[PDB]
């Protein structure tokens, strides 16, 4: 039961505004976990099962289907939670795959995209909005070709109605945020889908200030083929009403044939 004598602590992953990631291996069977703490004092968001709102998404998400990061375990101290995640191994995450890659062909950004896609709307099912998807939460396991989203730490619950607060990466945030301080959920999601698809296929991001971001004139910096960039505009139309469904972007042909993630692994990561 203490921490300590379940699991056996490595070396630190990173740290941020969401806490210290440490990887770990749970000592009953040799399991590869990762361990983050959070301090009480940073917590601004709290709900109940007392505990913070991360990790009553989590328990949301964590029923089984493999494209997000599952909380196997918790633990609450006098001055900090300290959560009990997956670990793939070996793993890599999305930031560090494209710095490494550059802009990724096509076909691989294709199968990268549609897993998120499926991840996200598990998310939406399950009742939670991430609210930060980005490269550097998404964790590719290498051996399988399976994305996996991390960091409910910005999330809500989904909902229907306005959003007045965001706490989530503002280079991949919409016009409406920028501009009014309101967005909707699934709107604000597909925004940043889009910002996530440029810079899977481009190597970077498309907008670096908030001007950039009102405008919502996308300019291709590395060849992208018709259709995908068609798909990234429409997700990034500046009218919220004006972007795309999950369904719609799923339908879109840019988005046919995707290739299973063990296939993507043999083809692109193996
Ligand atoms: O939940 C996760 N991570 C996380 C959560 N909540 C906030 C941040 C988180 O991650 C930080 C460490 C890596 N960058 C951000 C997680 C599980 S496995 C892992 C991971 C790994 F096993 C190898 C390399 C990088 C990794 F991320 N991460």
């Amino acid at each position: 039961e203490p921490l300590e004598s379940q699991y056996q602590v490595g070396p630190l992953l990173g740290s941020g505004g969401f806490g210290s990631v440490y990887s770990g291996i749970r000592v009953s069977d040799n399991l590869p976990v990762a361990i983050k703490h959070v301090e009480k004092d940073r917590i601004s968001d709290w709900g109940e099962l007392r505990v913070p709102m991360e990790v009553v998404l989590l328990k949301k998400v964590s029923s089984g289907f493999s494209g997000v990061i599952r909380l196997l375990d918790w633990f609450e101290r006098p001055d900090s939670f300290v959560l009990i995640l997956e670990r793939p191994e070996p793993v890599q995450d999305l930031f560090d795959f494209i710095t490494e890659r550059g802009a990724l062909q096509e076909e691989l950004a294709r199968s990268f995209f549609w897993q998120v896609l499926e991840a996200v709307r598990h998310c939406h099912n399950c009742g939670v909005l991430h609210r930060d998807i980005k490269d550097e939460n998404i964790l590719i396991d290498l051996n399988r070709g399976e994305l996996k989203l991390i960091d409910f730490g910005s999330g809500a619950l989904l909902k229907d109605t306005v959003y007045t607060d965001f706490d989530g990466t503002r280079v991949y945030s919409p016009p409406e945020w920028i501009r009014y301080h309101r967005y909707h959920g699934r709107s604000a999601a597909v925004w940043s889908l889009g910002i996530l698809l440029y810079d899977m296929v481009c190597g970077d991001i498309p907008f670096e200030h908030d001007e950039e971001i009102i405008r919502g004139q996308v300019f291709f910096r590395q060849r992208v083929s018709s259709e995908c960039q068609h798909l990234i505009r429409w997700c990034l139309a500046l009218r919220p009403s004006d972007r795309p469904t999950f369904e719609e972007i799923q339908n879109h042909p840019w988005m046919q044939d995707v290739l299973l993630p063990q296939e993507t692994a043999e083809i692109h990561l193996h």
